[PDB]
């Protein structure tokens, strides 16, 4: 039995899965938080107790079978989209992204420098969130802009979640048994960030996340799609700085902003006793998916399949039913019974006469990026 | 009998008098090249002075013209105007606060009223805002997700504009449809110099792609439409810009011009057609985000009856509208090519008899509309 140990190492934490990507195991999963802060002082520490942490439920690294690890790379721009075989040279060149991914891609770099050194016998490999939408249609993937601007900076859509929107594609396809190549559909990823896409067989055609992943659907505690005069409207009127702005927008926005609620699972009952906050929030949230649903049915002029997935897509309900309800003339007919159901793994949701399937399909990203790094690696 | 309508800006000064009661204009024209060194119209007071004499030339002397108004054009009204208002100094004063929500567009407008009332001071002046249709947007599609309290000091939201001409070009596809609009659910795509779309239920809009200002939404003739906001904080970041100059860049160095450098889609289609690769991806890009703010609405009316195309580009360019709904049978919208390539200017259906949505063209008329908003409000 072989085994991928996948890394995403951030700012204060550091997550970590030794994987099985054979058959799907999870032998173990773990967090270290308040790197910096802290018995954790710096990323050095971090892994050595992600190491302790794995032998203490059993795990022994040297005896596991492990043939790669796999390390989460938030923005790889233009020029890294495939899993990547990391050596000195390329780890260098992953330095030059920063400017697009300033607060997450560095610590990613601390993880792989780190990683390197305790782990040096086996093959890293970095994975990028935004390689699924490097080849996104020119016309999806440019802002309209200045061109020249545009090129020289290397400003266009990127698009996140790319390893989520990708596997679950594949899985609904299969969940269908339907060649994925022959499908046309629309993943919502709705989680702690959430990112909408619509994919023709193998190859997106539009995602909702953009340059960053402030753009698009609402979130915890981002915007999504604003007007960007709110920065110079901002910093004329109110005084701001633009970097004030940009973090407001970032982590003091989305449902958060609009209601003061950090977990969206809290929402309901406060709907529930009256508070309008509460529902304002969750209202500007199902308007704007609402709009992304019908914006990619559009893209795709036929839709197959519409799946739900993370931590809010694949659990909440009233989520779903609220997106997609009154769309019947556009051929989506969900079946409540179904819709609450709940249970584990992929399943319809839709009924049975549905033109559009409705499913709910979870996500994996972790055995998505191990699979990843065994198959650059040789197979 | 009739009423001039104006359009103040800092360097031009359109005008058209108006019989909004045949829904004719008498006269129509405008005044250029405001406060240019070779010019004769150094500012408004001169610019409206020759609007006066032009008028009198087509046989409109404005003593005998019948006038009864004067339309005032004003980009932004905010949150405190949203219908026509009746002019006075106490209005004005209370206008003048609102500029920063519009500072290139509002100050010309009320230079543009000061010069009226003291040139005109025996008939009403009326103010319209492009901003007031949109006044009452349910909350959730006014709201940005951002902040609330900071929201509520600053009083961000999304306003919206093309608010006349959404409006009547609604009212005008109820009446080619022998329907009341009240039971009407319509998309309107007003495509011109600007391009805003709207999704309207009977009388009240329930969301329109404009936003806080006239930047947000479709790709425009120099305007770039939705980007992720970052872009502000990204370009100072690494290229060293300011604030202004990126919101500059995204207003006037943008959409076509920005991506082909071609002030038209005349110009494009020729372009176009002989390879131009620069032409080809401009007009991709803006018909892509069209599509979107098409199937958006669609899923935001839930039950849509008609999508009409308006202004100086929905108006006369069958390309432009082929490549917007082609392909969307399945949503309800089934084109018709020969409809689409008639020759005739009136409002008409460009859809196939079939088609479980209409699909109209239908011409807007924002100086008649206005000129009717002030008979309105003044008891005509």
């Amino acid at each position: 039995a072989r085994r991928v140990l996948v890394i995403n190492s951030g700012s204060s934490s550091l997550k970590f899965q030794l994987v099985d990507p054979e058959f799907g195991v999870a032998a173990s999963t773990g967090i270290v938080e308040r790197i910096g802060e802290s018995p954790v002082p710096d990323h050095d520490a971090a892994l050595r107790r992600a190491f302790d942490m794995l032998a203490g439920d059993g795990v022994d690294l040297n005896t596991a079978g492990l043939v790669a690890v796999g390390h989460r790379v938030v923005h790889g721009g233009n020029t890294f989209y495939r899993p990547t075989v990391l050596d000195d040279a390329v780890i260098a060149r992953l330095h030059e992204l920063s400017e697009l991914a300033p607060l997450h891609n560095p610590p990613a770099l601390q993880g792989i420098e780190v990683a390197r050194r305790l782990l040096p016998d086996i093959a890293h490999v970095a994975v990028f969130d935004t390689g699924f939408f490097h080849d996104l249609p020119p016309a999806a993937a440019t802002y309209a802009i200045d061109r020249e601007l545009a090129d020289r900076w290397q400003i266009r859509r990127y698009g996140f979640h790319g390893t989520s929107h990708r596997y679950v594609s594949e899985q609904a396809a299969a969940f269908l048994d339907r060649p994925l190549r022959g499908l046309k559909q629309i993943v919502l990823h709705l989680g702690n960030g959430c990112s909408a896409s619509a994919i023709a067989g193998t190859r997106p055609l539009d995602t909702s996340m953009g340059l960053t992943p402030l753009e698009g659907l609402v979130m915890g505690t981002r915007s999504g799609d604003i007007d960007p005069s709110i920065v110079s409207y901002l910093c004329h009127t109110a005084g701001m700085g633009v970097d004030d702005v940009e973090s407001m927008l970032n982590h003091r926005s989305g449902v958060v902003g609009l209601s003061g609620v950090r977990d969206f699972r809290r929402l309901r009952e406060l709907i529930e006793s009256g508070d309008g906050a509460a529902q304002l929030a969750y209202s500007v949230f199902t308007h704007r998916l609402r709009k992304y649903i019908g914006a990619y049915l559009a893209v795709l002029g036929h839709t197959d399949v519409i799946s739900f997935t993370a931590g809010i897509g694949e659990n909440d309900a009233a989520v779903r039913r609220d997106a997609v309800s009154g769309m019947e003339e556009l051929g989506i007919v969900l079946d409540e019974r179904r819709n609450l159901a709940g249970g584990k793994g992929a399943r319809q949701i839709s009924a049975d006469d549905s033109p559009i399937t409705v499913l709910v399909v979870p996500t994996n990203e972790e055995l998505a990026i191990a699979r990843d790094c065994v198959r650059v690696l040789g197979g």
